[PDB]
Order: C-alpha cells, then structure tokens, then sequence
C-alpha cells in the first residue's frame, strides 16, 4: 500500500504536502496533517493522549518541521480525545467555540481559541489567525451542533470528518449526538463550501469521491 506505521497509528500520503492520521480504539478514526512551507498544521487529533503524542512523534521523525496549530472538528473523542498531549507538546489549539462550549459536558478538554463562524457558514478570519492553506466551514448541525470541516487549499483534499460517511455505507452511524432533521442539508453545504474538492476525506472510512457527499446527504434525507 505504501502505508506507514508508528506505534498503534497508521498514515497514508494522500498528496505531497498532506497526509492522513489513522488511530485506532478496533474502530479507525482518521485525520489529516498538513506541510505548509516550514510548519505542520493538524485535523484532529486521535482518540487518546497517547496516540495523539504517536501522530506527533511521526511527524518529527519523517517531515521535522514544528507542528503550528491544530484545528479539532467537533467534541467528540475520536476528535478531542487527545487534547492534554497537544497542549503538553505545545501546539496551539483551535475548535469552534460551540465545541469548546460543549467540551466538559462530552468529558474533552476544552482547545485554547475558539473559532466563530458567518450565518453562511465560513469561519470569522481574525479567529483562525495564519492557518496557511486551511479553509475552516461549519456546515451546520448534523453528526453534532458543532461539527466543522476543513479544505485545503491549493489540493484536491476536503475533510468532511464525521458528518460525511462513506458511498457504500448502510447507515449514518453514530446518531446518538446527531440533528436528524438539518443533517442532509448540513451535508449538501459542505459539498457547495469546497466545490471543486474531488478526494474527501472522512472520519470512518477511506477517501473517497465527491460521491460520499450526496450519499452521506440521501440517507440523511430519510431521518427527516
Ligand atoms: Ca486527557
Ligand atoms: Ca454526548
Ligand atoms: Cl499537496
Ligand atoms: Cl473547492
Ligand atoms: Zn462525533
Ligand atoms: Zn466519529
């Protein structure tokens, strides 16, 4: 396949300067890290302090370049659970202020800066200060209130997290959290935010097409 492993982690390229995060609880929750320039930016972190310290101990031993800032898409722990070793390791931390809100409630803790967002969805520049090539949306309620997504800019890549499910899938899988009602239409506006993304990826599954969002948004048209 051309995967590496580290410890329990396990990343794939998916483009010169991105990579994806696979941590394992076995359920496999995936992220991604970014090389902008002379920096690392990351999504997400694993589902524990100690695979989120794995994912930044790989990252020094095969790009060796200081990893800036992290962006964390949504209070859950497949998400967050890793926050204490990124603050440990010095990494600014950033989640929209809802997940921040929500943190204790969903036993996270809590990013250091929160981001806000437009009624059309896009982040509040002056609060995801030199993100470099990322490009920070919240689609709107869906998997949860605060899920986010995030594009990169100058690639192909969009990261739905765990809003988007695969184009094979059965289900939209953990609905305990989920706004069964804005869901589909959540779905349907990440896919207009990056509308020119063809590879996204996601939470629970491989990268997959463009595919994965309007089969993500026909399932969730049937909860409503
Ligand atoms: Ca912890
Ligand atoms: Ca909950
Ligand atoms: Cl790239
Ligand atoms: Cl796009
Ligand atoms: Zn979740
Ligand atoms: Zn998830």
């Amino acid at each position: 396949t051309g995967d590496q492993r580290f410890g329990d982690l396990v990343f794939r390229q998916l483009a010169p300067n991105v990579w994806q995060h696979t941590s394992y609880l076995a359920v496999a929750s995936n992220g991604l890290i970014v090389r902008d320039g002379g920096r690392v930016l990351v999504v997400d972190t694993a589902w524990t302090d100690d695979q989120t310290a794995q994912i930044l101990n790989w990252i020094k031993q095969e790009i060796n370049l200081p990893v800036a800032l992290a962006v964390v898409t949504h209070a859950h722990q497949d998400k967050m659970g890793g926050m204490d070793a990124l603050h440990a390791a010095g990494i600014a931390t950033y989640a929209n202020a809802l997940s921040n809100q929500l943190a204790p409630q969903e036993g996270m803790v809590a990013a250091q800066h929160s981001l806000t967002f437009a009624a059309n969805g896009w982040v509040e520049p002056a609060t995801a200060p030199n993100f470099g090539p990322l490009k920070v949306f919240y689609p709107g309620p869906g998997h949860t209130s605060d899920n986010i997504t995030v594009g990169i800019d100058g690639t192909d890549i969009a990261f739905g997290g765990c809003l988007i499910k695969d184009s094979k899938a059965k289900s939209l899988g953990n609905l305990g959290d989920a706004d069964t009602e804005h869901y589909a239409a959540s779905a349907r506006a990440f896919g207009a935010a990056f509308p020119k993304a063809s590879m996204i990826v996601m939470s629970h599954s491989a990268p997959d097409s463009r595919a994965a969002i309007t089969h993500t948004a026909r399932m969730a048209d049937k909860l409503r």
